């Protein structure tokens, strides 16, 4: 119940640190344009599986393909990442390609 929101610039910045960015959409959208740099879980499997990544670090962030998915999630995930140290990405991935930085799709 702490989560804030943050530009593409911020998060990278963490990605310095071993922030863990985490996708929430379709693989299919993740496949032709992917990060290799954060996680992939399709929301569904979050909302119907539940995984706590909070677990696997202490800070952690999601993106959506144009933060749809995350906007949807966004409050189901402050409750499984408890009261840690969340953050939002504005737009999602659609920002990180704009900031002047390159994607990577999956040969």
């Amino acid at each position: 119940m702490a989560l804030t929101t943050i530009s593409p610039h911020d998060a990278q910045e963490l990605i310095a640190r071993g922030a863990k960015l985490i996708d929430i959409r379709d693989a299919d959208e993740y496949l032709r344009e992917h990060i290799p740099e954060a996680d992939l879980a399709p929301l569904s499997v979050l909302e119907q599986s539940g995984l706590p990544a909070k677990l696997r670090h202490e800070q952690i962030i999601f993106h959506c393909q144009a933060g749809k998915r995350t906007s949807n999630n966004a409050d189901k995930l402050a409750a499984i990442a408890a009261p840690a140290e969340i953050f939002l990405l504005e737009d999602g991935i659609d920002g990180w390609k704009r900031a002047g930085l390159p994607v990577a799709v999956n040969k």
